[PDB]
């Protein structure tokens, strides 16, 4: 015997999954065989748009790349102009049905379900199609209905997706545009304090802490410095090197970064208060500004400092030429337990080469 | 025909999916599920690590109610994972009778659920109430549940994430636009109101709701610049001479330095901002005398969100202006320093300026 809610609970776990996903490539593989199940169809593609190259692309395979569509040929084409549906009873009588794709892989294309998708103003961002109905001869009057469905359900999880990355994206952006208002008066470079962040987020990675906290110290670990705007200018612009006066108030620089980000309440602004606070401490206890030991610096104070003196001797500085990767692992093996965390500093020389590419990428 | 279910359930997870504030998809997932369940109530319960409780919202959008997490049937699940099927909640000992008593309301059949993260904690109870049948919850009905269930975790952990994500921008723009809290008096709340004040006029200007959320975020960092103005001005004990005045001028010119080439809008806007916001309607402002349109309407709306509040703060010998002094002033500066059309609509909602200076002091 049959379940009578066997489509129901299908559908509610493709939901679930649909949820989690981040990847827009997932998100329409997913919602493609979600419609080939739901329709009983074969075949199911989802078309989008691209204002600049103004044309409409799909997912062939998984994990292969966008396949160029003409937006006003095919089905796809009529339907993403007009806005009107499309049911096809037989693609052969049909004038505007590519034979081609077809002919060349031997498959064959009887009929064809095509409705477009909307966004929330009610303009046309794509189409959304399925081929070959398995069940029955055509698409139904019925079938019409629930692919509508389908695709109001798709553009809205599109959307979402595509919001939730330029949200993503422009917090980065604030971040590190932020972070490098030091620039007027500070040598440190935009690239400086992105890769940082980068180099942090490998070793919370191979460290083995949750997908969120790697994320955490990317964007918490490029805020290190910012305590360097409350320095006075006759320090921070001190040519050359400096006296134990100056010291003493340069060394500052991470009291003023605590006090400019604890006032926060998320996880992020936590744990950058902390980094900017323990950035100079020694895994020794012989750093600053409290010489704090071992684990007594938090996880991302202890990557930090890695991170960031890794960043500092590989690009040149008064005096000094960047260090190449050789002297690099030599300075590390050397330093390690003592500047530096001896656990962390075995994952950061394995993961090396990447340390270097990031820094190779990013000048 | 079956088919009635399988639109019920994608019009709502297209509501879910659009849904940003929490609050709502439990309702949304609420409804689902009364719905698909065929039954007459339903409830979620999540837990709170701090005051250790559990709690749900009611429809309306009230506030939340606080549970015990011992006692009672979400209780029992939460603290046990198992799965409840009461048959008869008034020939159950867990059951509080007292929401019956409130509501006139008669629970018959509870059916509740556990909700567990990607991690696979217990995070809450889904509870599903009276089952339109008169009768029993079935075990298909179990089964369809669990399914539910799922698909709330998910949605739960995916709002809960953009929330965090959500207050994690506005912490991060609001404390580094303080970073010039060492050298210069602007204080916090001053730097959030200003965003507040903009939001409200740029909504009642017309504006896109996207870009509403936008103004709100960007007007905040407009003197970001500040932190490259050098010491022997921006410290100077005397007033400023001819000089001087010039390089505090630049502070403009520094934030839009700082924040321009950010490929995202928000931070285009906001270094349009930082570079106009002393630009006035007529043309007699810095650092470029822009006049009219060619100041963006975000930087017009920051100035007149940036005067008001300044206007509306005790200073030692200046007290605050009051609405009447403060109207006034809006009033003879209208096509001078600010844009007239932009200036009504200020006028027009004055007290809800007020409200905010008042809430956020
Ligand atoms: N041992 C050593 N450390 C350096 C050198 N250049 C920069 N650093 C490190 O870089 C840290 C801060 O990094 P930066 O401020 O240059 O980004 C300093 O605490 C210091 O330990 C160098 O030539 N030798
Ligand atoms: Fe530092
Ligand atoms: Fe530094
Ligand atoms: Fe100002
Ligand atoms: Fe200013
Ligand atoms: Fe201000």
């Amino acid at each position: 015997y049959q379940d009578p809610e066997r489509k129901l609970k299908i559908l509610l776990d493709y939901s679930s999954k649909i949820a989690n996903e981040k990847d827009l490539r997932n998100v329409l593989l997913f919602l493609t065989d979600l419609a080939k199940e739901i329709m009983e169809a074969d075949r199911a593609s989802i078309f989008l748009y691209d204002d600049q190259k103004k044309t409409l692309w799909t997912i062939v395979a998984h994990g292969v790349d966008r396949i160029e569509i003409d937006a006003d040929k095919g089905i796809a084409g009529y339907v993403f102009r007009t806005g009107e549906i499309l049911n096809i009873p037989d693609a052969y009588k049909d004038p505007r049905f590519d034979r081609d794709i077809d002919k060349r892989t031997g498959y064959r294309t009887r009929t064809i379900l095509a409705v477009p998708l909307f966004d929330r103003k009610q303009n046309i961002i794509g189409v959304f199609q399925v081929i070959n109905k398995l069940t029955n001869s055509v698409f139904t009057e019925e079938d019409i209905e629930l692919l509508r469905h389908i695709s109001l359900y798709a553009s809205s999880t599109i959307e979402n997706a595509i919001l939730y990355e330029k949200l993503k994206k422009a917090h980065e952006d604030v971040i590190y545009r932020l972070s490098h208002a030091t620039k007027f008066k500070d040598p440190e470079t935009q690239n400086h304090i992105i890769r940082v962040g980068l180099y942090a987020e490998i070793l919370a990675r191979e460290a083995g802490l949750d997908e969120e906290d790697v994320e955490l110290v990317k964007l918490a670990a490029p805020m290190h410095d910012i305590g360097k705007v409350g320095i006075p200018d006759r320090v921070l612009l001190k040519p050359g090197k400096l006296n134990d006066e100056e010291w003493e108030i340069m060394k500052k620089h991470t009291i003023y970064g605590y006090e400019i980000l604890k006032g926060g309440d998320s996880r992020l602004l936590q744990i950058a208060a902390d980094i900017a606070i323990e950035h100079h401490e020694r895994w020794d206890g012989t750093g600053y500004p409290f010489g704090k030991k071992g684990e007594e610096i938090s996880i991302y104070g202890r990557m930090t400092s890695i991170s960031d003196v890794f960043d500092a001797l590989t690009s040149d500085r008064p005096y000094k030429k960047a260090w190449d990767m050789d002297r690099t692992v030599r300075f590390f093996k050397e330093q390690k337990g003592k500047h530096f965390d001896p656990f962390l500093t075995d994952i950061f020389l394995k993961n090396i080469d990447q340390m270097f590419s990031i820094k190779r990428e990013l000048r």
